[PDB]
């Protein structure tokens, strides 16, 4: 039925010791293209946390080219990815700057018929932001 124009909430949180990721996929071999993206990030005595449900018919975020992007993110241990049903937002704390750049651009890439908004925002001047 023309499917539905929405895709399936989606959220990451990559600190570094331990990595939280819940959500739904489509498919179980989705999983190999963005762990294949992990393996940049797998540490020894790192733990991982990601439950991820199967459901070849519920619209979920395209990571087929998450590797190149995620790539991008992977310099920082300390990003957050979250998708949502119109739009995906993008937030990471950058003791930099540019260093963004690269990391929105791959993602624009990867999702550009949907609105992508990276706000970065540096914990320096102001005071700790949400836990």
């Amino acid at each position: 039925g023309a499917s539905a124009l929405s895709l399936s909430l989606l959220s990451i949180s990559r600190s570094g010791n331990t990595v939280t990721l819940i959500g739904d996929f489509p498919d179980e071999a989705a999983k190999a293209a963005l762990m294949t993206a992990l393996n940049g990030l797998l540490a020894p005595g790192v733990n991982v946390i990601d439950q991820i449900h199967v459901d070849p018919v519920v619209r979920s975020l395209d990571f087929s080219s998450a590797e190149p992007v995620f790539t991008a993110s992977v310099p920082i241990p300390d990003f957050g990815l979250k998708v949502e049903r119109d739009t995906v937002t993008l937030t990471g704390t950058a003791p930099s700057s540019e260093h963004k750049d690269a990391v929105k651009r791959a993602a624009t890439s990867t999702w550009p018929d949907m609105k992508i908004v990276n706000n970065i925002e540096v914990t320096g001047q102001a005071p700790p932001g949400p836990p």
